[PDB]
This record gives structure tokens, C-alpha cells and sequence, in this order.
């Protein structure tokens, strides 16, 4: 169809292409029809492009698996409902086990896939998800930034903007950190980065008259959130700048969806988002993995019951809009 774009704040929840994957504390998370995802998902990730069987190529593409039960027509209109809501559906490029090892030349035949994939489904954009072995594998760093330039100028010819985002861990986002040549490639290109501040352990940053702040620290968690965004929106303490308009925090939906990094007491959030606010350099809005897990159950059945989007929707989409 036509581009469905976002030009205030975002919620972002990526969306499993599977069924019943297993926790982190022995839990479950189903999958559910697009109809059924929280209106206040303003943005919700198609997961994942990727390579499903070597004998078709180097280049990934998408393939809805058929244990969902719902028809590729029935998907396409459930897409087509989110977008006459004014919601954004993207599809992401990579996670676990992808085989994206792409080599220069490559970029064609990914931009005309990427162009094919969003004619069909109706899809708005993509985020780059890459896991840690696909960053510098063969050419990644030069063709896919040079195909999603080709996707973006196919889509400017009829005043389209489709949307680039991406979801690099955030330890990659150093100055000159193996994330960097995508950020730089694509820098005029790309809507939003929502980084993953989750499963990263004990990384983290020092700062004076604190200390050392890791990631995983509850203790700390208010203090993490806001000097981890403060550093990149400032491009200070060696982190790479990424403007503040631009800047999603990404987290976990609870204990079940990642190892470290779920923040047990949102207050925490609300503070740090108020003092980034204050200082003249508000966030776009936060990120999760994933709806599947917010919508999931703990081991003993319990239903997670919603709380992730519960404790953050409401706060977000009530913030003033983006310069
Ligand atoms: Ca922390
Ligand atoms: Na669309």
C-alpha cells in the first residue's frame, strides 16, 4: 500500500514470527495475531528477515509461518488495519541465526527484495537488527546501508517516507564502534535508533562522583538510563552522537524476554526521561522485546498481563511532540 510514517512519539514492540518460544525464567511466549497487539504499539516489528533455507541464496526475505494459522490475505489486512490507525509495521532485518553474509554487489538484489516485500504486505520501513556475528560479516557494513539508500530514494519519487530504524546492542555504539559505519552510512536516512539496553550484563559507564554504572545494577537503574542517553544525545563520555529527537530507549518486557536488564521499578524511567525532558533533549519514546512477551505467561502459567505497555504507553504518548 502506501507508506504509513510516524511523526511524534513512539512506542515500539517487535512482533514474533514463531510460536511459544521459551524464557529466560522457564516461561512461554505465544504467537498472536497483529489484531490483537495493544493499540498504544505505535510501531510494531515484523521478526525477522532473514535466510530460511541456503538453497535459495544468499539474499533473506520473509516467510509467515504457516504455524500462526492466519492466511498471507488475512496478515496483509490485519496490516492494512494498523496502518487506517495510523500505526507503523516494519519489518526487521536479522536476529538470531539469520546468515545474513552479504558480498558487495549485493545490494540490488536486497534493495529489490526489501522494495518487493513492502509492495506486498504493506510494510512502512525496516529496522537493522543484526546479531553480534552478522555486524562485520563479508560486506554487511557496506550493502546494506547502500541498499536501504536505494529503498529510501525509490520511495522519496512519490513523497514516501519509509522508515529506517535500528537496534544495535548498545556497547557497539562507542566512538568507531563496530556499529558506527551503519549510523554514519545512513545519517540523514534513518528515522530513530531504539538501541538494546538489555542482556549486556555488567557494561555500562563511569561517572564522577557516582561511579561505576552497569546495566544490570537495580540499585543504580534511574541513574543508568539517564547518563547512558545523555552520553549519546551529547556524543559525550566516547559514545557516538545520535540526536535526541532520534534516541528510543530499548528495554526488556520483563524477566522472561531478556537475561539483564528489566527495570523493576518504573519510576526509575520517569525520572531520568523527566531530567533528559528538562534539560532541553526529551527521548522519542522507548522500544521493548516484545509484545509476544508482554501478552506471554511466567512458568507457572501466570500471565505477564500486559504490564510493559501498562507502565510506559500512557506516559509516553502524552509527552509533547518531537522538533
Ligand atoms: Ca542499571
Ligand atoms: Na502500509
Amino acid at each position: 500500500g502506501t507508506i504509513t510514517s510516524q511523526d511524534d512519539n513512539v512506542v515500539v514492540g517487535y512482533w514474533h514470527n514463531w510460536c511459544d518460544g521459551r524464557g529466560y525464567q522457564g516461561g512461554n511466549a505465544p504467537c498472536v495475531e497483529l489484531k490483537t497487539v495493544n493499540p498504544q504499539y505505535n510501531v510494531v516489528n515484523i521478526s525477522f528477515m532473514k535466510v530460511y533455507d541456503i538453497a535459495e541464496g544468499r539474499i533473506p526475505t520473509f516467510k509467515l509461518d504457516p504455524t500462526i494459522a492466519l492466511s498471507e490475505a488475512e496478515f496483509i489486512a490485519q496490516i492494512d488495519t494498523l496502518n487506517s490507525q495510523g500505526r507503523s509495521v516494519l519489518i526487521a532485518l536479522g536476529g538470531a541465526d539469520a546468515h545474513i553474509e552479504l558480498t558487495r554487489g549485493d545490494e540490488d538484489a536486497l534493495a529489490a527484495e526489501i522494495i518487493r516485500l513492502t509492495d506486498l504486505y504493506g510494510f512502512d520501513g525496516l529496522d537493522i537488527d543484526l546479531e553480534q556475528a552478522a555486524i562485520t560479516a563479508k560486506d554487511n557494513q557496506f550493502v546494506i546501508p547502500a541498499a536501504l539508500k536505494m529503498v529510501k530514494e525509490h520511495y522519496r519519487k512519490t513523497g514516501d517516507n519509509f522508515m529506517i530504524t535500528m537496534a544495535p546492542e548498545f556497547p557497539y555504539l562507542t566512538a568507531n564502534g563496530a556499529y558506527t559505519p551503519y549510523l554514519t552510512e545512513l545519517d540523514g536516512y534513518y528515522d530513530f535508533i531504539n538501541p538494546q539496553f538489555y542482556n549486556q550484563g555488567g557494561d555500562g559507564l563511569w561517572i564522577e562522583g557516582v561511579g561505576w554504572i552497569a546495566q544490570n545494577n537495580d540499585a543504580l537503574k534511574e541513574e543508568f538510563i539517564y547518563y547512558i542517553a545523555d552520553s549519546l544525545i551529547n556524543g559525550t563520555r566516547n559514545y557516538h552522537k545520535i540526536p535526541h529527537d532520534k534516541l528510543v530507549f530499548g528495554l526488556p518486557s520483563n524477566i522472561d524476554a531478556a537475561a539483564t536488564g528489566y527495570i523493576q521499578d518504573p519510576q526509575d524511567l520517569y525520572k531520568a526521561f523527566d531530567r533528559l525532558k528538562a534539560q532541553g533533549q526529551p527521548l522519542r519514546g522507548v522500544m521493548t522485546w516484545s509484545v509476544n512477551w508482554d501478552m506471554g505467561t511466567d512458568a507457572a502459567n501466570n500471565s505477564y498481563n500486559q504490564q510493559f505497555i501498562k507502565d510506559y504507553g500512557n506516559f509516553i504518548h502524552n509527552q509533547l511532540p518531537p522538533v
